[PDB]
């Protein structure tokens, strides 16, 4: 799809067989979820933002179903506001900014 | 212009006068800058993100030189660790993104 920016730009994805909105987030590097339970093995990571920084858990190889496309990432799951789906997701479905 | 999402999306702006870069960010609905020093009348605004909040200057009616355009706008100046363009600016100039 093509979307103006007038509403913030919530996507509804799939996410390790869960259902979430997340946010199309181009100032995002990472794609991070709360309130998600992943199988396996995971590493620590701090992460940081605007407020402070957010602890997660740092998944590999996490199946996303976003946008027609299915594609494997890294999934960062932690206690954030929003979901957002960052660059690492949106470059495998090859999204592009217009301005 | 159109980008791919590959690398970070800076854009070079014009804010008040100053030159800065800042991030073209779907996920930030205001447009935010540290260090810029803006003149007359401002509210406060308290603002979340990821890790926590940021205390900012809320100015109304700002110059923003971005992308060849040039618009009038509300900025937020605060310590943020990397200045963005909100949906706010990017309406103003029909950004779109294609995914
Ligand atoms: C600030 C950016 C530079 C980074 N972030 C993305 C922004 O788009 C957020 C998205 C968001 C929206 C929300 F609604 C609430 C939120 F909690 C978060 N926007 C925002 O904070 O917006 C604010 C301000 C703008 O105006 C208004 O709009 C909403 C509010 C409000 C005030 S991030 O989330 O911190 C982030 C994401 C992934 C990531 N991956 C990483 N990689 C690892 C180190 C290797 S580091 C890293 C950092
Ligand atoms: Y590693
Ligand atoms: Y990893
Ligand atoms: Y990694
Ligand atoms: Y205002
Ligand atoms: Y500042």
């Amino acid at each position: 799809p093509q979307i103006t920016l007038w509403k913030r730009p919530f996507v509804t994805v799939k996410v390790g067989g869960q259902l979430k909105e997340a946010l199309l987030d181009t100032g995002a590097d990472n794609t991070i979820f709360e309130d998600i339970n992943l199988p396996g093995r995971w590493k620590p990571k701090m992460v940081g933002g605007i407020g402070g920084f957010l602890k997660v858990r740092e998944y590999d190889q996490v199946p996303i179903e976003i946008a027609g496309h299915k594609v494997i990432g890294t999934v960062l799951v932690g206690p954030t506001p929003v979901n957002v789906i960052g660059r690492d997701t949106m470059t495998q479905i090859g999204a592009t900014l217009n301005f």
